[PDB]
């Protein structure tokens, strides 16, 4: 494997950013109907959770590309107007469930979700996305903005960490909580 | 002899400042100087990784694009957004899109201060050096520009723009519209 402290990569960022391509089209082809325009109406990118900053910076841009032009919003007025809620992972859905009944209450033209990573085996409740750039199963994986105890966001790669990142990581804990 | 001048890219723009090719060029450049200057610091990740501390809503461009170049030269990071963790003993690198004023940074340095951090050093993309109303030098600059007004790369004009991958003048005739749409709002 690439990295020393990962046993596995899962997708690198260029089959990331070819599957965003992917998705920038079909979003480019689905509000095509949508007069989307710089500040007269832009789309607007509402970014969920703290590592979401580098998937909405890769996304807005190549979103930008392909004809769609942005504003965005971070959750770490939009009444009648098109929103797109970006997420780095859905897992569990309780995030995304939460944020999308809340903006809902502004009436917005139409809410969609778009997520970098679903792991659609950890519902907790009946959610799709969509779209989504890549599906992983139940594992936990960093990189591309997912940290491990806020470290590793800076991974270009999605990846699974050796066992023994967690360990020591957990004994240096115990350490220091003795000291 | 007649001098040719090739029209602008983009039809909101009078002229690409810095492209996305000389942007990331210019912060490998940076790059390799922060690695060099904190590989006497012993950073690792989550035992002892670099605080980059983002400062202002557009720099998540910026931000996102210079932890994973930082990441390239060995330089472990973790992420805290002002748009706080225990800094205390650990060493802070402030990054933003834009120096101008100086009065942001001029501000969260003083404030970062006061947790006693191991050290504080701050990382621009844009320097606009004759913007100033207090001095203030940043420790790393990726790029200068003159008094212009410049969106792209994060920045904004209006909430617009930060998507475009250039740095560049925006025409003032659209901010000469707009401006007058939003006073008559
Ligand atoms: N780093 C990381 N890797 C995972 O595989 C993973 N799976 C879950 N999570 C935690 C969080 C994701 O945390 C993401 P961040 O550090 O705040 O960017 C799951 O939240 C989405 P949901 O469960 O509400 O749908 C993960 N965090
Ligand atoms: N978009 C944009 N272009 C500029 O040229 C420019 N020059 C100043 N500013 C406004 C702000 C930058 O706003 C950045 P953002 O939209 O919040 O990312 C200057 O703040 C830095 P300082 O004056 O405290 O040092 C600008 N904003
Ligand atoms: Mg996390
Ligand atoms: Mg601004």
């Amino acid at each position: 494997c690439k990295y020393d402290f990962a046993t596995s990569v899962l997708f690198t960022e260029a089959e990331l950013h070819t599957r965003m391509r992917g998705v920038a089209q079909r979003i480019a082809d689905d509000y095509s109907n949508c007069n989307l325009k710089p500040l007269e109406n832009p789309l607007v990118i509402v970014s969920v959770l703290k590592g979401s900053f580098v998937f909405t910076a890769d996304m807005v841009r190549i979103l930008g590309d392909f004809g769609v032009p942005t504003r965005v919003e971070f959750l770490r007025d939009i009444r009648g107007k098109h929103v797109l809620v970006l997420e780095d992972i859905l897992d569990t859905a309780l995030t995304l469930r939460e944020v999308v009944d809340s903006l809902k209450k502004s009436e917005p033209a139409s809410i969609k979700t778009l997520v970098a990573i679903d792991k659609p085996g950890g519902r907790k409740i009946p959610f799709t996305a969509e779209y989504v750039v890549a599906d992983v199963p139940n594992v936990f994986v960093v990189g591309y903005g997912l940290d491990y105890d806020q470290s590793y966001r800076e991974v270009r790669d999605v990846v699974i960490l050796k066992p023994s990142v967690y360990e020591t990581w957990g004994k240096e804990l115990e350490r220091r909580k003795a000291a």
